[PDB]
C-alpha cells in the first residue's frame, strides 16, 4: 500500500509541476499505463504517451494552481480541493476541481479523474 | 441527466439530517440498492444500520466548500465534528456521491485518513 505521506507529497508534486508547466515532471508522476481524465466523461487518455499529449494541452499556457485544503490519502488513493487559474481564450478564469488519484503499488498514479461543474467555473473578478 | 442543482440539494440535505440525526431523512435520499463506504455495505438494512451507528455522538456537519456536481456525480469537502469522554474530534473528508437516473443516491464513499482526523 502506498503510505499516506507518499501519496500526500505526490499531490504537492502534481501542483507544483503544474505551476512550474514541468510537463515532463508531471508525466513522471504516472504510471505507464495510467488513464487521465480531463473531466467526467471525457475522452480518457490513456498510456505514458498520450498523457504527455494530454498534459502538454494542459499546459499550452501558464497556469495557477492552489491546494485550498488538506490532502485526503487513505489506502491506495487521495482526493485534493484545489483551484486552476488561467487565461482561457484571453480572460482570467479560476476552476476549482475535486481530483482523485488512485496510486498502482509501485506509487505512481495509475488514474487521475477531475471533478467539476458549471458552478465551479468562476471569474475571480 | 440528474441537475446539478438537484444533486447539490441532496448534499445539502443529507448534511442537515446528519445535524439532525435524522436516519430516515438520510436514508431516503439513497436507493434500496445503494452502497456506502467510510467493505462496504449495500441495501437498505445496512445503510440504515451504517447511519445509525454514525449516529449514536451527535454530529455537527459543515461543508467547507463549494458542491462540486456534474454528470451523475457530486463530490464535497466537508467536517463532521463530535464530542466523546471530554474530547472534540473534528473529521474533515471528501466525500463522493453517484447518483441514478432517478436522482437517488446509489453510492456514497467518504475519504480521509488519519491526517484528516483532527483533536478538536
Amino acid at each position: 500500500m502506498n503510505t499516506p505521506e507518499h501519496m500526500t507529497a505526490v499531490v504537492q508534486r502534481y501542483v507544483a509541476a503544474l505551476n512550474a508547466g514541468d510537463l515532463d515532471g508531471i508525466v513522471a508522476l504516472f504510471a505507464d499505463d495510467a488513464t487521465v481524465e480531463d473531466a467526467v466523461g471525457s475522452e480518457p487518455r490513456s498510456g505514458t504517451a498520450a498523457i504527455r499529449e494530454f498534459y502538454a494541452n494542459s499546459l499550452k499556457l501558464p497556469l495557477a494552481v492552489e491546494l485550498t485544503q488538506e490532502v485526503r490519502a487513505v489506502a491506495n488513493e487521495a482526493a485534493f480541493a484545489f483551484t486552476v487559474s488561467f487565461e482561457y481564450q484571453g480572460r482570467k478564469t479560476v476552476v476549482a476541481p475535486i481530483d482523485h488519484f488512485r496510486f498502482n503499488g509501485a506509487g505512481k498514479v495509475v488514474s487521475m479523474r477531475a471533478l467539476f461543474g458549471e458552478k465551479n467555473i468562476h471569474a475571480g473578478a
